[PDB]
């Protein structure tokens, strides 16, 4: 018996809980014993891309860190099946739960999305598409990398992956080589990482979005990015969040050189929050 395999007639869809353009997260119970005392699972599919979901499945399958959510097998199109984190994404959790999230906790957060990127980093890997939606809680006190559909393995001595397609991307959450020239370097997830980290401080509010403070700043969907790409080449910069310590909004901001080689890198951003919670 395979523990990673997954019979599609034991796998009993209960709800959904959440879903995009093209993929879909639903919740599950894998019951063998048909007794309702089977584990809950979280599983990820296409909507009625296939080449897709199979590379995602096999990057996730050799990631174990304690920050980026478990694989636990497949149901054969194809179905990626993950263990179940019942609080969701930082996007519906941190709304409902400000009283218990306070900086302290803000931070140890930061510092377990940075430990995750930086395991997956170290194993050559760019994920394309971090903010808080793709951060799951396990916990109040543990966060955990979510999802990959989006993640590239850029080749051995280069520095980046080039993404060139006719697909939505988040914009907001892009560094300016990723708008300009759609190169994608472990840099880039720094930066979209810093913007993460303003959704954090801002427990996630969807006035003070990404996307709402630049629309802002820049003033149609077709010359969003041109006006997004000339407010970043001015120096202009998402601002601090309310109540935000300026030491921690310094620490932001260095996510965000212009250029992917002057960013701090994931481990000093651990170095620099570790000393803030001393
Ligand atoms: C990262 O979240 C997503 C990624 C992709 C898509 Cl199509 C949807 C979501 C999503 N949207 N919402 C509202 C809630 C979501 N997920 C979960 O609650 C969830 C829970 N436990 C383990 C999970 C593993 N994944 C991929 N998702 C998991």
């Amino acid at each position: 018996v395979d523990p990673t395999h997954f019979e599609k007639r034991f796998l009993k869809r209960i709800r959904d809980l959440g879903e995009g353009h093209f993929g879909k997260v639903e919740l599950c119970r894998y019951d063998p014993e048909g007794d309702n005392t089977g584990e809950q699972v979280a599983v990820k599919s296409l909507k009625p891309h296939i080449a897709d979901l199979k590379k995602e499945i096999e990057i996730l399958r050799n990631l174990y860190h304690e920050n980026i959510v478990k694989y636990k097998g497949i149901c054969t199109g194809i179905k990626l099946i993950m263990e179940f984190l019942p609080s969701g994404s930082l996007k519906e959790y941190l709304p409902k739960n400000k009283n218990k999230i306070n900086l302290k906790q803000q931070l140890k957060y930061a510092v377990q999305i940075c430990k995750g990127m930086d395991y997956l980093g170290s194993r050559q890997y760019v994920h394309r598409d971090l903010a808080a939606r793709n951060v799951l809680v396990e916990s109040e006190h543990q966060v955990k990398i979510g999802d990959f559909g989006l993640t590239k393995a850029i080749e051995t001595d280069k520095e980046y992956y080039t993404v060139k397609d006719d697909r939505d991307s988040p914009v907001f959450w892009y560094a300016p080589e990723c708008l300009m020239q759609s190169k994608f370097y472990i840099a880039s997830d720094v930066w979209s990482f810093g913007v993460t980290l303003h959704e954090l401080l801002t427990y996630c509010d969807s006035d003070s979005s990404p996307m709402a403070l630049f629309l802002k700043m820049i003033g149609h969907g077709q010359m969003t990015v041109t006006r997004l790409v000339n407010t970043l080449k001015e120096g202009k910069r998402l601002p601090c969040p309310p109540n935000c310590p300026d030491e921690v909004y310094q620490l932001m901001r260095k996510c965000w050189e212009f250029q992917p080689s002057n960013r701090t890198s994931f481990q000093n951003l651990i170095e620099g929050f570790e000393a803030l919670l001393k």
